[PDB]
Parts: C-alpha cells; sequence; structure tokens
C-alpha cells in the first residue's frame, strides 16, 4: 500500500525544489519514536511498546504479536521517566523529519532519518498496487532518482544498521 | 494539614442540608483510583502506580519510596489495558464521590467511599494545626457529628477493610 525508497541521489532538498511548484504542500512533521523492552524480551515475544511524539502530540502504543492499543499522553519525558522507574529499558529511538506533498491521490513523504539518511515514501489513498507502481516509476524517472527499494520499517532499518 | 473523620451520624445528606445555606458550594467530584502491582511487589518495595480519573481527567502517577511523577492520559480504560498487557496486575480500586464546600479558608469535603462508607475531610489553606483543630471542633459540635478520626488514606482504609 506504500513504497519506501532509500534515496542515493539527488538530495531531498533537490527533489523538493523540483516538485514544489506542481505539488501541494501538506505539512512538515517532527517525530521521535522510543521503543522499550521489559526486563519477556520484546525480541523474544514479538511485542512492542513505543512512545511517539509527532509535532507535540505524544502517544503510547502497545503492539501485540502477529493488535494495537494506543493512549494520548501529555508529556513524553515524564512518560519515559515513569516507564524507566517501572523497570522498562530504552531499546531503540527513531528520529524523523518528514515533509508531506500531495499530487492526485498520492502522498509523497520526504524523510530525513537520523543515523540512517534520506528516504522517500509514497502512499496511494485508493489505488491499486499497479497504480501505485506506475506513479513511483514515473516519479523516479521524472526526477532521475537513484534509489534502493525497501519494505523495512525505520526501526527495522535502524536495527539492521546497528 | 487535613483532618479526616469517618462519619457515624448523621448522614452526609443531613450534614449537607445544614451547611448548604451558609457555605459556598465549590464542585462535585467523581473519582476512581486503580492501583497496580508489577509481577517487585509494591508491598515489598514501597512503590506505587496509580491510574486516577477525576471528573474525566485521567492521570497516571508513579510513587517512589519514602517522589511522584505524573502524566495526563487520554483514556483510563486503554491505559489500564496497556498496563495489563505489559504484565501489571490490578491491586486495589477506590471509588469516591466528593462534594466540596468552602467557608473562610477551609475546604470541607463530604466523601462517600464505595465499600467504606461516609467520611468528612477538612483542609485549611493557610491555617495552624491549632486553627484547623478549633474549626473541626466547632464544626463537629455545631452539627452533632459522631465521628471516628483517622489519618489513613482511603487506599489504606480499603486494605485495612479487606
Amino acid at each position: 500500500r506504500e513504497i519506501k525508497l532509500r534515496v542515493i541521489s539527488p538530495s531531498l532538498e533537490e527533489i523538493e525544489e523540483r516538485i514544489r511548484n506542481n505539488y501541494t504542500f501538506i505539512n512538515e512533521e517532527h517525530q521521535i519514536d522510543i521503543y522499550y523492552n521489559n526486563p519477556r524480551d520484546f525480541r523474544k515475544s514479538d511485542e512492542a511498546l513505543r512512545l511517539r511524539n509527532t509535532n507535540g502530540k505524544v502517544i503510547l502504543t502497545y503492539k501485540g504479536p502477529k493488535e494495537e492499543i494506543e493512549v494520548e499522553v501529555s508529556d513524553l519525558h515524564k512518560m519515559d521517566l515513569i516507564l524507566r522507574k517501572l523497570g522498562f529499558i530504552r531499546s531503540f529511538q527513531v528520529e524523523k523529519i518528514r515533509k508531506n506533498y500531495k499530487y492526485a491521490d498520492f502522498i509523497i513523504s520526504l524523510d530525513s532519518i537520523k543515523e540512517l539518511g534520506e528516504f522517500i515514501e509514497i502512499e496511494g489513498i485508493n489505488k491499486t498496487e499497479k497504480e501505485l507502481i506506475s506513479f513511483v516509476d514515473e516519479f523516479v524517472k521524472k526526477h532521475q532518482i537513484q534509489y534502493e527499494k525497501t519494505i523495512k520499517s525505520y526501526l527495522e532499518l535502524l536495527v539492521e544498521h546497528a
């Protein structure tokens, strides 16, 4: 339903300048994800606990095996402090700056990931995998993008990077 | 700084009717407190984790040995579900309906505690223990209250009741 590409060339700044006039800017998002482990390894039991802050909106999410439960939280640092006082340890942290542009029913996310680099994620609101692929093919062609396609999440890419 | 009295007689309803004209009604509060235990007994280590909902405002609080860390939460049931999915077990629950009245710099709380009964808690904003005591003495005299004085919290009284 989405296509994520690591961008080798050109720069995200360069790519943003080319699509700036013809695309509709949505918003910019600053996001940090803090993952935790209970001292029942999440790696042992396929579970996850994540504190996410997106443009000031803080959410805590439990993920079950292959289920999600989410609550909004007033303060990321205090929730992180409470989790640490209860025995949970900070596992991985993912910091992202995302710029969202829109064209037709496609959302184009220019992602700058700390420690990881530059990515582009393209989403189709109600398109066929084939419709999504044709748009990505033309987008990558139109901007002469050298890419590396991945389906891994940014946490998976961070774990792979470590 | 406060004086809590279990009320034997008369009823809280009766007491409220007597002070209703001369006292200033502040507000009514519906409050539930859910205490948790990690599977590091809170009873072993003198710690506490409490989910409190007061008139719709939900807060999660960690209590340290004899320190408090608090975060506001969007939903009590989802936070309780997240805590349970992480291994925490529900220990005790305290449900209170409180009616707050004001006279001079004294706050009078008519408390109805499920499973426990009726209490009155009187607080002085900036008064001496002696000033607080004289007010409680006259209040208890003026309304012919038969009481039992306690410094125990409602969780302590619930634990004692069980």
